[PDB]
């Protein structure tokens, strides 16, 4: 990463741009490598940049009664804004004096060469006033961004609990993607609020020393247009305010169910999916029309001007004075000038200011919000002490509390279990420990520093060494102690480098026990005076609990205060102790002997997708036509008081002004532009909907290589950029294009020496634009690719906060992000610099060839008639130039949209339910080692299996293979039919199976329960009767009705997983697959999935995979996974007497039930 060369350019190389010559180079001759890229400048770091606006901001924060975050930009940035804006307004003078010297030249055909020579060196001092300050009010608007995307950041580590709740994923990256790219470039049109008005003074007086006061007419047409303009910029800011909201619903929506894939296809629920997708776009896309509709008019205002204000200008001078064609001629350069700026540039201006300062508003609203705060002593005993603790979840009803009179005491290095059923408020106690949750009534005491383990693991990317250390210093002897104790070191040996292997965040990779033990090890690495734990054993087998019980609780950590959740007895006897719950009511506290005693392709693509648009071109061209025909006959028939026309003199004139009128007379009316920008807003519809089936239909070992952030990235901004930007991007090329065009064939024919001059123009523009597109599209590839590792740590960081702000590690985490943000800064810096230099070097061709012209014409009567013409055809060139230059940058999401599109596919009966498999093999990837080899076995219809095996062993692999999830090899049938001979949805329509990750998407309970609808609330609410969700579903405002969000934030453990048990049962599928049903609840809890086996599943197959032993008492086949090998046996007692250790971790009662 060589410094920036930008550092030691000299004064001249700063000023042309000409450092940036060798990446254009390198760009062109080969594929650009890593090393061509340059650090950042040290004036762009976040770190700093951040540091700079939050002084000034905490400033005005305490300063005034009203804080505004417009006052600290303000005092950073306000006098290089001003400095800019000078040479800016300099350099627009230059373009409103040349139409004089360009009438003084015609009036008077000595003094001729003298008026060449001045013009000339006009377009000099306009090319280094203009491209300087322009490349510099960019700088200042991505300083801008940064800083105010890093005070972001860092007020989000800071949310109160009671309003993240409200605060969505959809929401935050929605904010960061409008202003990504678009804040920046932003500040080069602010200036021209003030710089127009001034433009438009000068102009008119200009104007007035020709026609006196009948410019007032033309003034007056154009300041109705203006007016007619503001109406239409505040009408289109209504769509887009209705249109956030959906946009956010619809990211959160698509992002939950990407992350859920497994389990998607598990249930075959792609097409419930995508009509939800589908019935929200719909919704987005009518209010997208609207605006795309008002816009199309906003655009189409300086091409339909250009007659009304020449005719109007000179109709009143004529009417009282006979005119002369000369002054009607001289009118049309003037005209042009203020025309640009009263309708493009102020209402452009106008519109960014009003698109600035709302974004600086939400910014401001989204600082302004409510924090957590907790307190704590250092004086204290390191006891933990509640005194009569009640605590409301929600704020308002503090109603019901959660917890109600809270009492416990534990002195320095003992132990309390914490025992209850479920939703007993067991979580809610540690999180009003944590200080998550503020007790309305009650003050809890002890020392700051605690350690906590989730119920909910949470990993984060990098190696498992870097998940453990979080963030501190590497000890080896400490690191050794952790692993040997949390039983890590046989998993661990079998990755290829160790705990090397780097994860993918949410641990997609590894087991759930795997996931639980990495997250205990990293609490026990941590040193904490007290040690919060959550069901750390859920998802572990009985031998590898007991040992880690005993090995990591009472043998490493003996001599810490430790609170630790339990329902088993073995561990409430260790126990100093025990505090048991019963619906946020303290049922007992005390000891257990008291509880005893009680390419040109791309662009090919896009064009053929609907024929509509192909139908729609072809309209416009042969229009085009047309017109060009009606001018060249209407020029034939003119050439075969009111207006003073002489044949001898002024008759000529007749025509250039004909050809004057040319951009109003080929402009696109509403008959050719509105059919064209609704046409490729259903491009876009199309597009979406084709890559959701992909990404949907796509096969697992390609999905599981994707980031959280990319696809983020991809939903958002590409799809953005094709439903907005590039429609109008579009129709503003084609116009130019069309006008550029007639207007050469009508000028060929009236002066031959204009045609045989624009054509080396336009091959040298041809010819530049190719060698600067070879390196500025690697470019932009690399800055579109780089927004991927900001979305993707600010989902990760969003989802881990709670352990985040337990620890401590927010320091960390904030340098992690500047990180990211100064490797996106690095590509978006070099991109605006090289593009700053191709525009720089168009005009030095364009001021070079008109010199040469200028020159030879005074070398050798319609020498300024000619100039004017050839001005107008060169500068309309140049604007054509830089218009494919911003389509072709928004051609590239279009590219990418192509190849998320361009996605490998993934690839009566049921009666008895008899399964036979034969030399079945699964791997996860090709060319990998097999998980499970050589597999064979059969199972009796109506017979029910027991599957066991220790944690990581194979048996998710196991299950995951029987739907044919990942590569399989061998032969599995079902009835007699093998999975080759029938589709893959009629193969897995005919199992009913139970994810071991639960799957709650954004929605009501009946619809999380029901997606397809094809169920009657009667028979759902006997279901919920049936598994015990009465209680629970009747605990919200509204029954069935009620929308869960944050994946089911306002729900427990158990309860996610009875509603679970519920989607099972409300399938009737002949053959079930269950994956641990019973993973934290308590055994009263249980006996709901034993009555529920026993009569749902009355006449079906049943493989159950479970952990706990008194399911094995409802089985009679049995299958052990061993060293990818499984054994088959029918005996649970058989079993156990071959293995000595399991047996003898079997509990007493386990083992008083299994032996009686
Ligand atoms: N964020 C929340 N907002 C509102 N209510 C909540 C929230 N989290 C949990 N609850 C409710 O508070 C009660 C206590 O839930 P909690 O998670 O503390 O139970 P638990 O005893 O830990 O259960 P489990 O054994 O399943 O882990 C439940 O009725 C639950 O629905
Ligand atoms: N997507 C994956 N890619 C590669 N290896 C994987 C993947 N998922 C799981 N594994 C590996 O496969 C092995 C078995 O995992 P599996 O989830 O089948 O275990 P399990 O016996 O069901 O464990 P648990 O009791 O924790 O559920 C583990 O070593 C794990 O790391
Ligand atoms: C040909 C004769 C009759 C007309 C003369 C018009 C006069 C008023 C014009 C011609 C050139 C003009 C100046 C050209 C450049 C600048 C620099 C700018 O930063 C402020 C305006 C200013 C200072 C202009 C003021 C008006 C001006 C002096
Ligand atoms: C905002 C700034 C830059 C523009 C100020 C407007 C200036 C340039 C305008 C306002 C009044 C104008 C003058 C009005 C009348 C005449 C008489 C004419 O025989 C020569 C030009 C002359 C002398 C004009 C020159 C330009 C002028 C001085
Ligand atoms: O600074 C900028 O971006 C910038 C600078 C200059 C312009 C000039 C333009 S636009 C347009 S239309 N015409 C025109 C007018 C009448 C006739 C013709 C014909 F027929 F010859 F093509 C072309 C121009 O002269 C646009 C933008
Ligand atoms: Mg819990
Ligand atoms: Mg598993």
């Amino acid at each position: 990463m060589q410094r920036s060369p930008l550092e030691k350019a000299s004064v001249v190389s700063k000023l042309f741009f000409s450092w940036t010559r060798p990446i254009l180079r390198k760009g062109y001759r080969q594929r650009l490598e890593l090393s061509d890229i340059y650090q950042i400048p040290s004036v762009d770091s976040a770190d700093n940049l951040s540091e700079k606006l939050e002084r000034e901001w905490d400033r005005e924060l305490a300063s005034k009664k009203n804080p505004k975050l417009i006052n600290a930009l303000r005092r950073c940035f306000f006098w290089r804004f001003m400095f800019y804006g000078i040479f800016l307004y300099l350099g627009e003078v230059t373009k409103a004096v040349q139409p004089l010297l360009l009438g003084r030249i015609i009036a008077s055909y000595s003094i001729a060469i003298y008026l060449g020579i001045g013009l000339c060196l006009l377009f000099i001092v306009r090319t280094l006033l203009l491209h300087p300050a322009i490349f510099g009010l960019h700088h200042i608007g991505m300083q801008m961004r940064i800083a105010m995307f890093s005070l972001i950041y860092k007020k989000t580590l800071k949310l109160s609990s009671r309003v993240l709740d409200k605060i969505s994923i959809g929401q935050l990256v929605s904010l960061l993607s409008n202003n990504l790219n678009k804040f920046d470039e932003g500040l080069a049109l602010a200036h021209f609020v003030w710089i127009a008005p001034l433009q438009v003074a000068l102009l008119m007086g200009l104007i007035w020393e020709l026609l006196q006061a009948s410019a007032f007419c033309g003034l007056g047409f154009l300041i109705v247009l203006a007016l007619f303009q503001a109406g239409l910029g505040r009408m289109m800011m209504k769509y887009r305010d209705q249109r956030a909201g959906k946009i956010s619903e619809r990211l959160v929506i698509t992002s939950e169910m990407i992350e859920n894939i497994q389990s998607v296809k598990a249930y075959c629920w792609e097409e419930a999916m995508e009509k939800m997708i589908e019935n929200l776009r719909q919704t987005e896309l009518k209010l997208t029309r609207k605006a795309a509709y008002v816009r199309y008019f906003n655009s189409s205002a300086f091409f339909f001007s250009g007659f009304f204000v020449v005719f109007l200008s000179v109709l009143p001078y004529a009417l009282i004075k006979g005119i002369i064609l000369r002054k009607i001629f001289t009118t049309i350069s003037f005209c042009i000038v203020l025309r640009m700026a009263v309708t493009r540039q102020f209402p452009w201006a106008v519109q960014t200011w009003y698109d600035s300062l709302g974004a600086i508003n939400k910014i401001q609203d989204f600082l302004q919000k409510q924090e957590y705060k907790t307190l704590e002593y250092n004086l204290t005993t390191t006891e933990v002490v509640m005194e009569n603790v009640t605590a409301f979840w929600e704020e308002g009803f503090g109603g019901t509390p959660v917890l109600k009179d809270i009492n416990f005491k534990i002195e320095r290095g003992q132990l309390l279990a914490v025992a209850g059923s479920t939703g007993a408020g067991k979580t809610s106690l540690l999180m009003v420990i944590m200080g998550e949750l503020e007790p309305s009534e009650g003050k809890i005491k002890h020392s700051g520093r605690i350690s906590f383990c989730s119920q909910f693991s949470w990993i984060m990317p990098g190696t498992i060494k870097e998940n453990i250390i979080f963030g501190v210093s590497y000890d080896e002897y400490r690191y050794r102690s952790v692993i040997k104790a949390c039983q890590l070191e046989e998993d661990i040996s079998k990755f290829a480098e160790k705990d090397n292997i780097v994860l993918g965040e949410g641990g997609i990779t590894l087991s759930g026990g795997q996931r639980a033990r990495i997250s205990l090890a990293r609490a026990v690495y941590k040193d904490a005076d007290l040690y919060l734990l959550d069901s750390p054993f859920g998802y572990l087998d009985v031998l590898t609990e007991k040992e880690i019980f005993e090995s990591c609780v009472c043998k490493l950590m003996a001599n810490k205060t430790r609170i630790l959740v339990t329902s088993k007895m073995e561990h409430l006897k260790k126990a100093d102790k025990i505090l048991i719950l019963h619906e946020g009511s303290s049922y007992f506290y005390g000891t257990f002997s008291e509880l005893q005693n009680l390419t040109w392709n791309t662009y090919l693509r896009y064009i053929t997708v609907h024929k509509s648009l192909i139908f729609v071109l072809i309209w416009c061209l042969v229009i085009f036509l047309a017109e060009v025909a009606a001018s060249l006959v209407v020029l034939w028939l003119l050439g075969n008081s009111y207006a003073v026309i002489i044949t001898s003199t002024s008759s000529y004139y007749v025509f250039y002004i004909y050809v004057g009128v040319a951009d109003t007379l080929l402009a696109m009316g509403f008959f050719r532009g509105l059919p064209l920008v609704h046409t490729l807003i259903t491009v876009s519809k199309i597009l979406h909907h084709k890559m959701l089936h992909s990404v949907l239909q796509a096969p697992m070992s390609t999905l599981n290589t994707l980031k959280a952030g990319g696809i983020l990235n991809r939903f958002s901004k590409d799809i953005a950029i094709l439903d907005d930007l590039l429609p109008l991007t579009i129709f503003d090329f084609i116009q130019l294009l069309l006008i550029v065009i007639g207007a050469i064939a009508v000028v060929a024919v009236l002066q031959p020496y204009i045609f045989v001059a624009t054509v080396p123009v336009i091959v040298a523009f041809i010819m530049l634009r190719a060698y600067f597109l070879q390196t500025s599209q690697q470019l932009k590839q690399l800055e579109s690719e780089g927004r991927s590792p900001i979305f993707t740590h600010l989902v990760t960081s969003l989802k881990g906060l709670w352990t985040l702000r337990a620890f401590g590690r927010q320091p960390y985490f904030e340098t992690l992000f500047h990180k990211a943000l100064n490797l996106h800064t690095a590509n978006w810096f070099l991109y605006l610099s090289t593009l700053r230099w191709f525009q720089m070097r168009i005009e030095m061709i364009f001021v070079i060839f008109f010199i040469a012209v200028t020159f030879i014409s005074i070398l050798t009567g319609r020498v300024g008639i000619i100039l004017t013409l050839a001005m107008n055809i060169m500068s309309t060139l140049q604007w054509a130039v830089n218009s494919s230059i911003d389509v072709d940058s928004l051609m590239r999401s279009v590219s990418r949209v192509f190849k998320f599109i361009d996605m490998p596919t993934e690839g009566i009966w049921p009666s008895g339910g008899q399964m036979t498999v034969k030399d079945l093999t699964a791997k996860y990837t090709e060319g990998g080692n097999a998980i499970l080899e050589n597999i064979s076995f059969s199972i009796s219809p109506g017979q029910r299996v027991g599957l066991l095996g220790r944690t990581g062993s194979g048996k998710s692999t196991l299950l995951s293979a029987f739907l044919r999830l990942l590569n399989t090899e061998g032969e599995i049938q079902i009835d007699g039919v093998s999975w080759d001979s029938i589709t893959l949805q009629q193969w897995r329509k005919a199992f009913g199976v139970i994810p071991q990750k639960v799957f709650i998407f954004s929605g009501t309970f009946r619809k999380n329960l029901d997606p397809y609808e094809q169920w009657s609330d009667q028979e759902i609410w006997k279901v919920a009767d049936e598994v015990g969700l009465r209680s629970v579903i009747e605990q919200f405002p509204g029954k069935l009705d009620f929308v869960l969000v944050d994946g089911g934030c306002v729900l427990s453990h158990g309860h996610k997983q009875l509603m679970c048990l519920a989607r099972s049962v409300l399938s009737k599928a002949k053959i079930l697959l269950l994956d641990q049903p019973s993973a934290h609840l308590d055994p009263v809890t249980y006996q709901i999935i034993r009555r529920t086996l026993k009569q749902a599943f009355a006449d079906c197959t049943v493989i159950l995979c479970e952990h706990r032993i008194e399911a094995m008492l409802e089985c009679q086949q049995f299958l052990v996974i061993e060293e990818n090998k499984v054994r088959q046996y029918d005996s649970i007692q058989k079993l156990l007497n071959e293995r000595s250790l399991f047996r003898q971790a079997i509990s007493p009662s386990d083992r008083v039930k299994l032996f009686p």
